[PDB]
């Protein structure tokens, strides 16, 4: 074996080590090919028709760039070609345990179908990864170029989903800074996210990407207590807040565009739908449903957006109502969008508050005079929280950096030191309300249940409120 | 009414409703369900992109062309009628693609149906009255102000060409001869399908090349030809003509030919011929085609994807395991073996009927060099490439009507020795690519053997690596 | 006959002939000499560019966004008198920049000239009506449909507003939102911003734009308080937020940088010493300034950043102190950079303070050693206003919305509902001193003075203020 | 410390200070007030960059090719010493340009000082020279491990060639380390690199030519007894295509008809201001804009300045230079006859550049015209597009090596490669311009230029049934 090379649209030309290359050619790495990035924004953006596959190589790819250049800047870190490698695969194999249409899998799908259990992809990622070591002999070869399996593969896992007092035994204390390039989880500031917001962004037809490239060449390592940590030069901290509204602002235009995630919610009912009468084979020939095939990594190999079209090009009867959802998805008879809303102050919205959301906005009681009526059924309320990371906290205040004077002094900037245009919030909720009933009458009452239900609750006044209930607006003293 | 979409290539564009009510049937999103190029994905990670996206992109550009005309000549008396017209051929000339796009009707359908003659345009047209009929289209079409008997017809038409002199078309007149210019030109090649692929391919691919249309249609005009109305283009825009199919050949020799997406594509042929028998596609009236069969029938043919190949994959019937197999051993990277390419010289043409025995000939060659073991013609695959400007022989800027600035209604002519000695002086030629299908390194170094004396026995061009590869053979050749 | 030409942002345009008869004229050519960020390049190699294609670009966006809006509503009554006339204020009005841009009216002349008040937008109109006069172009304006008297003052109020109810006498109220194309009073929302978002982030190397095509294709005309104005869709409210953080960035990192700004302070020191020796021959041979040439449009039109090239070329002793300090630019040996503070809470700096700021900052008393003792006249201190264009106020306020189910309907959108995440305030001020003196001893005093003076007066902690002055920063509490 | 910046082709490359302090100083500086396309930017309104950005670039690539050669094969003993004169060479070899670029060497020189020879390269060597000595950066040099005696050598070698064996600034061992900056073995080298992708950028043209491709591909053999640079055999046909590149590029923009003609106004002007424009050399000494080449002081401060200097002057004496500049403004440009080309054998040489307006003007067309012209108000411009070797084909040039042995360097053949290449890798362009500029001025130019064309056996002009109608038919062998 020699070391490859490829040529992605968005890095260019990029090496390849051999050792790579030999996980990259399995079934489990090859499957990441049939997994769009964006599951159901593709029904959106026409562009997106990227999958995991290629954002894993950029990935790698951003990991091992981020650690060269640390080490050729500070050959005191001690940093070598073993690390060098670790860090690698875990970029490439951190995208591992997605599912059919990514996001849609981890957060609409599983969490319906299997409420008992908590699944999240990078679980996934290192189950899969397990798998893919042990059903193709790639622990000699492992050995063959200088790694330690015992070690590494801890330390690879470590990488990807945190720990399995320094709570890490793939490296110590001295190598703390390793464990921030492929996921960072003290501020998500990660390659993960540098080739994802140039990669979509290709794809999107959108501007507003982060450059990374400029980034790595102004960090350096410095000790912060007591540990080794990645630090940035502080100019640029008004970058790294570019980053995140940068973050939001896909997440707003793209990841949480309204049809997008209407056409990912029938997906994931039409798999409600179809999860009884589809089975996967895993180890032994022993059967699993879509639901339960996350329990046996041969049964997940083969679980891609496939099963989309098996769905579709079914004839069995009983997949007749799995099948008439995506039926109406490709004829764009999709749920229609009725409206958006946030909630005003301190409220908050649980997770199992969820259920019950239809349930309020079927209740509410408009003053106007309607044709027909509509129940908890008809609606679909999708909660999104919308963040930089780190729930309520600015992931900024949690970045260390360094000045020209003095590069191996760390030291903290806070929002104040750098300007008032910045957000003085960091997290927040969108609410989306959506009906199953298309028809224009259907449409237009569920407008004014859903402005009367904003009005009831307090929350924001839709921007579209006068005009599509111009009727229940007047009564709000607040709205105006 | 008017729907925009962002496309990465083109931006923001926007869409007729009657073009929506098109899209937005099983038979043009299936689309989305085939990559452009098919193996290709399988060398370069960025070409994820479908069909689909450059359908649309095809269709656009097709309005852009005749909305240019219309506006620089209103004589021309283009109506909307008509611009509506030349944006369904555009939208609709790739429908008839299937698996892997130009896999299918190259490779697996000429091997599977040695008798029939198909091609992707005949399948558009089909897939056209089907998409039509099905979906009830027609009354939407006259609610536009179309006349479905003639404009059917001349959509067909623009795909496909005649379905039958002096003016062999129906659905418009001579006065209109211009507009069966801007789909698919048959006269010259030069179209707006070219113009969206190039720049959508480049975009995915990762290569800066691609060909000005937008310049082009600034500079475009009709006038009459030989009694017929006819596109021409600028005289000072004949070498960026020239450079436009330069771009053409550099990326099929680049990309659309690459030695290992050609193998990728044959090895997936191979699969589909061992799972021709047991797989089945339900049809109309519930009766079962084969995936070589199911270009029969329409409503089989909407469900023929790039998902055959993963239910291959994924199947479990022992019946396919031999088809299976294949698709695992390209998941493995464990694909048939490049041994060269070499070119005939001079007169000699390989005619399609001599296809079949080539393998034989290189079996059949006695190089005078030590073997361990000893090949078959089994063993081997020969793929001949059609190298040309779209014209076999021809020069297709022969064809092409150019007018002056001093007399923008007057048509001429201009010929290759008028613009430039660098140009080519031959327009077409031939690649023969050869593999063996046994990977081990002592066969591997004997299929060397053979094919380079193959290609001395028949005094073909010096393979590149040919005094590496085979250093015994290469001194016979004097001429070498 | 209509020219076409490449520019490398929009592409091939095409441009009227009237247009190009304004354009070829030394009154216009003269922007190719004046670089559209001054100094700016002297740290973005990239910008290059000049004054003259950013007014093509504009001049282009202008009428694309006037076309979209007549083709979408007819019953606005747009002429292509009106289309013609927007061009050319968008093409024009760039016209009365001077050496380096903002250098010129933001720095040299408000010192050299401080009794009197200038700006570029009434250099503009100036240039413009000295162009239009000097070249014979009113009767080549009537050639093409256009009234002069009417024309020229409806393109003059474009650039600069009222040259005093309505106040416009160019165009009635039915008009009115063709005011709001150029030169957008209201909000700041205009295609000269679109120009320069794109073409600097094209040359400055920064992958950040705003989709003006995006927006263009969503833009309508309705009815606000009885006056006909742009209103975007409601949909696109949070891109707009977008464009103005946009903006914010590229002040901060590019048209602010610390080094372009000390750069252009010290060519405008340079024109400041040269000013009583440089003339420059105005109308009937007479001479003037470079601070006088501004009441000439014949010696306006000679003066551009060759002025910069004279000095640094010039032997005149008279020029010594002047060439000197230009010379001081080559090699590198700039003032130095000391740091950056901001004034903490609603506390705001003056136009009239600013001449005492350099006198506060020597006076300020650190409690450490020095060396050196530092004046007055060895400090610099910039004073840099960043705002979204309104000072105080948000600018999304004074924009007008509609939406989908009400395109005539035009409403407001306040920032509560759209987000949390978005800026509190929309103004702030940015305080960096530089020293004179550049010597390590000089520097690290300047460092205390610097330090202890933003103590004295409670504003931010500079970001490297622990580095720079580690026994200045212990004292003040509020730091830490 | 080494300095970050931030171009917009090749995003932020480091420099390390000894290349900052030479950039640093009002010789390089003066880079910043030359156009790269010199009069195509008054065509293209993309193309403001100016030589200072490209050397930038030229530089920085340098580094990387030179760099990656060293990752990839030690044995080479490349040293950072090494890769330091590489980076400067590739920094330094535009020095020498004058104002408008190729306008100043290609057309000014000529015509003004027609006894010396000299070239832009040539020009970057002696303004390296006095860069360095003014300066003080010798000292400098040696404090980052350099010596400056073979090192300046083999800066200066790397520029303009040699000043057996003919090298001295380094040894045949090294010999690869010539191939980068300045390829005179087959032009591939970094500077092409960079302008590829520099001017596409600016001139709003997708074309270019991967390095990055490239350069990782790039390899060092034996070939005689020498260590050159070899390419990987699958990469020949992206150097084909590299010099289609060149020859498209050179096609719509740097020879472009306008662009070309507004050079040549330039020059004249430039010419009719010689004799009154004075620049200060060394010891005060007064130069001439032909002259300046001869003190690099005065050279130094020769830029397009000169032009403005020339457009903004009130002296009568200056009137003449004044009044084509001022037409430059107005876009009353010379007027484009039209474009030929030779026949088969033929081709012009230089010394009859001057004889062929004469030529043009007696022409005899059978045409009535209202107007006739003679030799002074014609322009004729001759130029040679080829694939930077004359005649030969670049690629033949080329050394390469396969996957199956990388330290084996071969050769390959353009039939090896397609049949779809060009056949000839060389011919003249000529073109015609009128000086006078009004409506029957121009048919009757038409006339001359095409019966001119029919008299000697050129190529048929492109419109030249339009243009010349009555003139066309005669010629049979145009039809
Ligand atoms: N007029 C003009 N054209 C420019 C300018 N900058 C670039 N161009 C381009 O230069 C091209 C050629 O210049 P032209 O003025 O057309 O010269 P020409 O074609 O010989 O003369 P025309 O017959 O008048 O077109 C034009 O097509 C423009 O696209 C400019 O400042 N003015
Ligand atoms: C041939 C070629 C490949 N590529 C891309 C496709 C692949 O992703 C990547 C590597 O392709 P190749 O350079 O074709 O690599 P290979 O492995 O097929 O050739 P060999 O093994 O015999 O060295 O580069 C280009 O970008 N341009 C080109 O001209
Ligand atoms: C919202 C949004 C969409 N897009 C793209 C994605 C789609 O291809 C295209 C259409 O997006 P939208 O404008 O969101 O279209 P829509 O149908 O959702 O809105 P409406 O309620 O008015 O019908 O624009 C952007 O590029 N930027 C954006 O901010
Ligand atoms: C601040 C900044 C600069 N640049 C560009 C401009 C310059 O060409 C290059 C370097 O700019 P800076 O990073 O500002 O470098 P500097 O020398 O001004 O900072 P310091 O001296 O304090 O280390 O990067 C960006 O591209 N993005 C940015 O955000
Ligand atoms: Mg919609
Ligand atoms: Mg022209
Ligand atoms: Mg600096």
């Amino acid at each position: 074996d020699t070391m490859k090379v490829i040529n992605d649209p968005i890095h260019g030309h990029i090496e390849l080590h051999p050792l790579l290359v030999r996980i990259i050619d399995t079934p489990q790495f090859q499957r990441l090919r049939y997994i769009k990035q964006l599951g159901g924004g593709y029904y959106v953006f026409p562009g997106a028709s990227h999958n995991r596959f290629e954002h894993s190589l950029g990935v790698g790819y951003l990991a091992g760039c981020l650690v060269h250049a640390l080490g050729e800047k500070q050959p005191e870190l001690q940093i070598s070609e073993r690390d060098v490698l670790c860090v690698q695969i875990a970029g490439l194999c951190r995208n591992l345990g997605h599912g059919p249409f990514s996001h849609m899998f981890d957060g609409r799908f599983i969490p319906l179908a299997r409420p008992e259990v908590k699944w999240t992809h990078e679980q996934g990622s290192v189950m899969m990864f397990e798998h893919l070591i042990n059903s193709n002999g790639i622990k000699p070869v492992m050995e063959q170029y200088g790694l330690i399996p015992e070690e590494d593969i801890c330390f690879i896992k470590e990488q990807i989903v945190g720990p399995l007092l320094w709570p890490y035994k793939g490296r110590p204390e001295n190598k703390s800074f390793l464990y921030e390039i492929v996921s960072n989880k003290r501020n998500g500031i990660d390659v993960d996210k540098w080739d994802y917001f140039a990669r979509d962004c290709h794809h999107l037809g959108i501007q507003n990407n982060f450059d990374y490239k400029r980034f790595i060449k102004f960090a350096r390592v410095c000790e912060v207590d007591n540990e080794l940590r990645i630090c940035a030069r502080d100019k640029e901290v008004g970058n790294l807040y570019d980053m995140f509204h940068t973050r939001n602002s896909l997440h707003r235009r793209a990841y949480q565009h309204k049809v997008g995630n209407i056409i990912d919610t029938m997906i994931t009912d039409a798999f409600l739908k179809a999860d009884d009468y589809i089975e996967i084979t895993g180890a032994g020939g022993k059967k699993y449903r879509i639901s339960t095939a996350i329990d046996d990594m041969e049964a997940y190999t083969k679980l891609t957006d496939n099963i989309f079209l098996e769905i579709l090009y079914s004839t069995d009867p009983k997949l007749k109502d799995a099948r008439e959802i995506l039926k109406q998805i490709e004829y764009r008879n999709l749920f229609k969008y009725v409206g958006e809303t946030q909630p005003t102050g301190q409220i908050k919205i649980k997770r199992e508050d969820y259920e019950s959301l239809p349930k309020e906005v079927a209740s509410a009681k408009p003053k106007v005079l309607l044709d027909v009526k509509l129940k908890a059924e008809d609606f679909i309320v999708d909660v999104i929280n919308m963040d930089y990371g780190m729930q309520e906290k600015n992931p900024i205040d949690h970045v260390s950096f360094y000045c020209k004077t003095a590069p191996n002094r760390a030291i903290r900037i806070t929002k104040n030191q750098v300007s008032q245009l910045l957000p003085e919030k960091f997290a927040e909720q969108l609410i989306r309300v959506y009906c199953k009933k298309v028809d224009r009458k259907s449409l237009y009452a569920a407008r004014q249940y859903f402005v009367q239900w904003c009005a009831d609750r307090n929350f924001t006044k839709p921007q579209d409120g006068d005009v599509i209930a111009p009727l229940i607006t007047p009564q709000k003293k607040e709205w105006n």
